[PDB]
């Protein structure tokens, strides 16, 4: 006696959006930017359109409502909510447009205009947003500074739940270099092997955007965790910040900490984070309408405050 999953799924026409342009295009699929009018409603969504890159496969269409059935569920301000789909030729996925891309775009552009703050804060919306999943017996499986978008820079986002899965996986293609070790060698996945992965997104935004083990081949990284070898300590890094990616990376996955407490530990370091982040001139930077400023700006509505 499981518990029913009454998760409404909207169906919206193609006849109401606006694909205004690509945003991006990658092994996830291709991303448009968008407008979505809802009919009578007098309201202009922005909104992103999700696509695999490939042409209507019956076997493409099947893993999009997979994820679109994940996302449908989720509610939470650090959670990308699914607005609905469009049945076309192929199925498109539609959530709420995260202006300034993904995350690790973000740091890698702004590397030298990026404060402590910033990065605490964000380690934090993370951590919410994982620990909601975990609250939903949900194992996201692909956490990663890609994999997080940035609604402002005051908020981000998780997005991709196309490996994600609710409560083993037989395993296909998959990124070695933010997965746990019990998921490389006996591809064992949990709630803690996302914190390892959780570990790795906080050491990538530390980097201010670095790719972890930079130049080491994928078939290699099982053998260096097996011989106690980790990700350095990042220069900004005080051993305090440092020694919580650690704990993230530990063998025995118990002894790794819940995103419960990372939550925790990160909300009490943003209080004074020039205590945990040592960034040259952090007091001075600060980050963004004065960009905005789009087509028709009248009757525009975040997805936020729309449907609820
Ligand atoms: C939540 O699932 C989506 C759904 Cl249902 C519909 C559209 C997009 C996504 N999600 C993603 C975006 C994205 C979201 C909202 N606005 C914009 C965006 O794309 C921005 C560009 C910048 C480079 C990279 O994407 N981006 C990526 C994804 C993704 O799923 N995987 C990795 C990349």
């Amino acid at each position: 006696g499981e518990a029913p999953n009454q998760a409404l799924l909207r169906i919206l026409k193609e006849t109401e959006f606006k694909k205004i342009k690509v945003l991006g295009s990658g092994a996830f699929g291709t991303v448009y930017k968008g407008l979505w009018i809802p009919e009578g409603e007098k309201v202009k969504i922005p909104v992103a359109i999700k696509e695999l890159r490939e042409a209507t496969s019956p076997k493409a269409n099947k893993e999009i409502l997979d994820e679109a059935y994940v996302m449908a569920s989720v509610d939470n301000p650090h959670v990308c909510r699914l607005l609905g789909i469009c049945l076309t030729s192929t199925v498109q996925l539609i959530t709420q447009l995260m202006p300034f891309g993904c995350l690790l775009d973000y740091v890698r552009e702004h590397k030298d205009n990026i404060g402590s703050q910033y990065l605490l804060n964000w380690c934090v919306q993370i951590a919410k947003g994982m620990n909601y999943l975990e609250d939903r017996r949900l194992v996201h499986r692909d956490l990663a500074a890609r994999n997080v978008l940035v609604k402002t820079p005051q908020h981000v986002k998780i997005t991709d739940f196309g490996l994600a899965k609710l409560l083993h996986a037989e395993g296909g293609k998959v990124p070695i270099k933010w997965m746990a070790l019990e998921s490389i060698l006996h591809r064992i996945y949990t709630h803690q092997s996302d914190v390892w992965s959780y570990g790795v997104t906080v050491w990538e935004l530390m980097t201010f955007g670095s790719k972890p083990y930079d130049g080491i081949p994928a078939s290699e990284i099982s053998s260096i965790l097996e011989k106690g070898e980790r990700l350095p300590q990042p220069p900004i890094c005080t051993i305090d910040v440092y020694m919580i990616m650690v704990k993230c990376w530990m063998i025995d996955a118990d002894s790794r900490p819940k995103f419960r407490e990372l939550i925790i530990e990160f909300s009490k370091m943003a209080r004074d984070p020039q205590r945990y982040l040592v960034i040259q001139g952090d007091e001075r930077m600060h980050l963004p309408r004065a960009l905005m400023d789009e087509e028709d700006m009248d009757d525009v509505v975040d997805a936020d405050e729309y449907l609820i």
